[PDB]
C-alpha cells in the first residue's frame, strides 16, 4: 500500500512544534489519525519507521518531537543524564496541551476529527494513558509498557493509578514481564485502579518479553511479542 511522508511544523501554543507524519497516498476523504508518542529518544528513526508502518494500514499517523521547547534528545549519550537533564524538564501538561495541538492541526491537514486515535512507548505509553483522560474527542488508546505507578513531582503530578478515574477511552495497555522497570504488582494496582472506575481497558502481559520489545533496532526486541502486539493494536482500532 504506497504511502507519503514529510515534515512539517505544528502550531502549538504559540511556538513551530516539528513532526513527522505519513499517510496513505491516494486517500478517498478524510483518515483515522494515529498520534504516535515517542520514547525518551524523541522522534527517532525508529518513530518514523513505525509512522510509516501505520500508514501502511490506513492512518494518518503523526509523531510530534514533544521535547523541542526543552532541548534535543540527540545532544544526551547516558539514559540517566538523559532523563535528568532533558525528560524530567518537560512537564506532562504541556505533553497533553501539545498533543491536543498535532489532533487541531490533523483535522485541516487529511485527518478526520472524529476519528483520533493514539499509541505510545515507554515514557510514551504512560502519556498514552494520561491523553486518554485528557481529551473527551479521543475514541481509543494503545500504550505500550508506560509506567503506571510512580513518585509525584511537579512537572509529573499524576501517573496512570491516579488518572483511571478520568479515563475517556478504551485504552489497551501491552506490557512485557520480565520488564523489571514496570513489575507485576503495578500492573495489579492499575487493575484495581481500572476495576474501580469500570473503565474499559486491559492490559496484556507477555510472558518472555522485556521494556521496549518493540523496538526492533535495539536488544531488547521480542519478536513473537512485538508482532502479536501490533495486531492487537491494529484490532483495538480498527472499528474507529
Amino acid at each position: 500500500n504506497a504511502i507519503i511522508a514529510g515534515e512539517t511544523s505544528i502550531p502549538s501554543q504559540g511556538e513551530n512544534m516539528p513532526a513527522y507524519h505519513a499517510r496513505p497516498k491516494n486517500a478517498d476523504g478524510p483518515l483515522p489519525i494515529v498520534i504516535v508518542v515517542q520514547e525518551i529518544f524523541g522522534v527517532h528513526e525508529h518513530i518514523r519507521d513505525l509512522c510509516r508502518r501505520l500508514a501502511q494500514e490506513g492512518y494518518l499517523a503523526i509523531a510530534p518531537e514533544l521535547y523541542f521547547r526543552q532541548g534535543d534528545p540527540n545532544e544526551y549519550h547516558d539514559i540517566p543524564t538523559l532523563f535528568k537533564e532533558l525528560v524530567s524538564k518537560v512537564p506532562d501538561a504541556q505533553v497533553l496541551a501539545d498533543l491536543d495541538h498535532v489532533a487541531s492541526w490533523a483535522a485541516r491537514h487529511g485527518g478526520d476529527a472524529h476519528r483520533l486515535l493514539i499509541t505510545g512507548f515507554c515514557w510514551g505509553g504512560r502519556i498514552t494513558w494520561l491523553y486518554a483522560a485528557h481529551n473527551p474527542q479521543l475514541k481509543a488508546a494503545v500504550a505500550w509498557y508506560g509506567k503506571l505507578v510512580g513518585e509525584k513531582s511537579l512537572n509529573s503530578p499524576k501517573h496512570p493509578v491516579d488518572i483511571a478515574v478520568d479515563l475517556n477511552a478504551p485504552v489497551l495497555g501491552l506490557y512485557g514481564a520480565k520488564d523489571a522497570s514496570i513489575p507485576q504488582d503495578t500492573v495489579e494496582t492499575m487493575r484495581q485502579a481500572l476495576r474501580a472506575a469500570n473503565a474499559t481497558a486491559e492490559i496484556v502481559v507477555y510472558p518472555e518479553a522485556d521494556h521496549a520489545f518493540n523496538a526492533d533496532y535495539r536488544a531488547s526486541y521480542h519478536e513473537e511479542s512485538a508482532k502479536d502486539g501490533w495486531q492487537r493494536m491494529l484490532a483495538w482500532f480498527a472499528q474507529y
